[PDB]
């Protein structure tokens, strides 16, 4: 799986994380380990780390 869906809204608090809305679709190439994964929003075009407990497969 390389495309995920946001289950909850999240608002960035730093330069390295990514704000997204529930239902946004996110390309995540490495979901192997970590509580934070690098994501690219297909829905909006922005990029950054997201909390792994906030997404589902898409």
């Amino acid at each position: 799986v390389t495309t995920f869906v946001a289950l909850y809204d999240y608002e960035s608090r730093t330069e390295t994380d990514l704000s997204f809305k529930k239902g946004e679709r996110l390309q995540i190439l490495n979901s192997s380990e970590g509580d934070w994964w690098l994501a690219h929003s297909l829905t909006t075009g922005e990029t950054g780390y997201i909390p792994s407990n906030y997404v589902a497969p898409s």
